[PDB]
């Protein structure tokens, strides 16, 4: 059975006007800006951008990859597909 989301989990994260995007739940470093209540820090692979999203926009990677894990024209997307599959827990700092 599913648990709640935790740092390190891999997802496709959905934002308005973008395709479902390879991403991970990030840790919050000591001294770093915390997300709002009920939101998670989402690190988007490829673009290496962070947004704060809630679970309704988070699709677990294993379940969703057959649907969403396909090349896309958008900038950083295919780079992001490589990262989530090949080194999803690396520092992209």
């Amino acid at each position: 059975m599913p648990h709640a989301f935790k740092p390190g989990d891999l997802v496709f994260a959905k934002m308005k006007g973008y395709p479902h995007w390879p991403a991970r739940i990030d840790d919050i470093a000591d001294g770093a800006v915390k997300p709002p209540p009920n939101k998670y820090p989402i690190f988007f692979f490829g673009t290496h951008e962070t947004a704060f999203l809630g679970p309704k926009d988070l699709f677990p990677y294993d379940k969703s990859k057959d649907k969403y894990g396909k090349p896309n024209k958008r900038k950083g997307f295919n780079e992001g597909l490589w990262e989530i599959q090949n080194n999803p827990h690396a520092s992209y700092s």
